[PDB]
């Protein structure tokens, strides 16, 4: 409908994938080549179904800080014959509070699917599903089961991939330019 979509849009349409593991199908972010994210507890194994396509994970790597805190992001390397376009010139360099933030999913259960969620604040430590997780954005949406690995961004910025909520609050684990230097 405006700018916001706009982005969102040309990043679901070239970047992401479904992702399905023993825990359900995901949003799943194509970052380059053939890495991409899903949030951890998808709980990725040695083979995954990308786009219902039997696939060979190469490599599987759980975020931790260097506190040895869950980041809830997991990074993928997948046996696919073709690369995503690069979008790491579009990932922040640093921790940020962000306005007009676009929550946007594609899964069997919710396709094309775009949720304005307005104002992200820097949240930081959150408990999530009993584990202490850092570097956490929230943001005042009522999300539901389904919505996991959705890509957040403003105009310009992908910031995060949801991860968890509580009924009334939707949280997202933070992308940083960083993870994805090689
Ligand atoms: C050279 O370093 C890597 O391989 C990193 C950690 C950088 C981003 C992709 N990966 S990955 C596939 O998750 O291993």
């Amino acid at each position: 409908m405006g700018p916001g979509f706009d982005f969102a849009q040309a990043i679901m349409k070239k970047n992401t994938v479904i992702a399905r593991t023993e825990k359900g199908e995901f949003t799943m972010l194509g970052v380059y080549d053939r890495v991409a994210v899903i949030p951890t507890h998808a709980s990725v194994g040695e083979i995954i179904y990308i786009n219902d396509v039997e696939t060979r994970v190469l490599d599987a790597c759980a975020l931790r800080d260097l506190t040895d805190t869950n980041l809830e992001i997991t990074i993928v390397k997948l046996d696919r014959n073709q690369k995503f376009r690069d979008i790491r010139h579009f990932l922040p360099r640093c921790e940020d509070d962000y306005n007009d933030a676009v929550l946007s999913v594609h899964t069997s259960k919710f396709p094309n699917m775009y949720i304005p969620v307005g104002q992200v604040t820097n949240y930081g430590f959150l408990n999530l599903g009993g584990t202490p997780t850092h570097r956490i954005l929230m943001y005042n949406f009522p999300t539901r089961a389904g919505q996991c690995g959705g890509v957040v961004t403003t105009t310009g910025k992908v910031i995060g991939i949801h991860v968890g909520g509580n009924g009334a609050q939707g949280f997202a684990a933070m992308l940083l330019h960083s993870y994805f230097t090689d």
